[PDB]
């Protein structure tokens, strides 16, 4: 269960909106992201990931070495600079991102076929599923 390789298709998404609220994604934009449709690819080999999460209006791209240490620019997203980092707690895989808000990134849970995934940013939480296309 710590393999994340695939194409993932969308689920379900809860609290989408309370999460981007808190990330201050412009309002007008957070009503248009809610209809689009994501899908998640996630290339995995070793310690190495990237990840491309793709709609028609949107993108947003991260490689990443797992317990490496890296400086990001959410340049898609609220374009802030964190220090971000991905590690390894049992089979769930965690992401902090250290910087101006608190509680800030993400869990993946993959179980066989499905992925979960919980991004964290203050008080928000918002909780996706996916399916391995
Ligand atoms: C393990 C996967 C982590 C991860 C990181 C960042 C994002 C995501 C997943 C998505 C697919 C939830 C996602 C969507 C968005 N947009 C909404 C504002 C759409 C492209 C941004 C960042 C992430």
């Amino acid at each position: 269960t710590r393999d994340a390789n695939g194409t993932w298709e969308m689920e379900s998404n809860e609290n989408f909106e309370g999460w981007m609220k808190a990330l201050d994604i412009d309002f007008a934009l957070r009503k248009i992201a809610v209809r689009l449709t994501l899908t998640l690819v996630i290339d995995q080999d070793g310690d190495n990931f990237k990840v491309k999460c793709t709609s028609t209006f949107w993108n947003y791209d991260v490689d990443f070495t797992v317990g490496v240490e890296f400086d990001e620019y959410t340049k898609s997203l609220d374009n802030r600079h964190v220090k971000a980092l991905v590690t390894w707690e049992g089979d769930v895989l965690v992401s902090v991102q250290k910087g101006e808000k608190e509680n800030r990134g993400w869990k993946k849970w993959i179980e066989g076929d499905k992925l979960y995934l919980e991004l964290t940013c203050g008080d928000q939480v918002c909780r996706q599923v996916f399916k391995k296309k």
